[PDB]
């Protein structure tokens, strides 16, 4: 066996990925040993990821209130997190 | 020598890519010409794009009719602990006597 060769690229930045490295047994057909060995890499958690909801429209009470959200995922990219249309539930009085 | 060939276990990741180890023995030796672990591919597919409600509004009337909204927040995870809505966040603002002024009408602009 050669040596061990660095760890490779590792799978996701955060939350639980692998990493890897190889070796290759020149002059061998069935050497003695693993060729290739893996490791988790990036144990931390992903981070708290956050957006907002759009403002619902002013609405009386003379006071006017409006409300927003947020949406919390544990995500490694912000583009895997969106908030949906707004829903408007009406009914008579 | 190897033994037979173990199970595929458990895949790392529920969705979006994972490896499924198998493993073997060597029997009486500690160096046979092999490698003792195999690895493959398990759950390939794409994490689903899991849905949650954000709490109501309050009723509120409209001019009769009332209305109350809420939005929706998507995310693409294997777990659903790791998606959560935030707490409500309210702003008010003050009509005065108009019950408009700045509310509705803006700033009421009179020329002499």
């Amino acid at each position: 066996w050669t040596g061990w060769g660095p760890w490779e690229r590792c799978t996701a930045q955060c939350g639980g990925g692998i990493q890897a490295r190889r070796r290759i047994c020149e002059n061998g057909p069935d050497c003695a040993g693993c060729n290739v060995e893996y490791q988790s890499c990036n144990t931390n958690p992903c981070p708290e990821l956050k957006k907002t909801t759009p403002w619902t429209p002013w609405t009386p009470v003379h006071y006017e209130q409006r409300f927003r959200y947020t949406c919390k995922a544990r995500l490694a990219d912000p583009n895997l997190l969106e908030v949906g249309r707004q829903r408007i539930e009406m009914r008579y009085c």
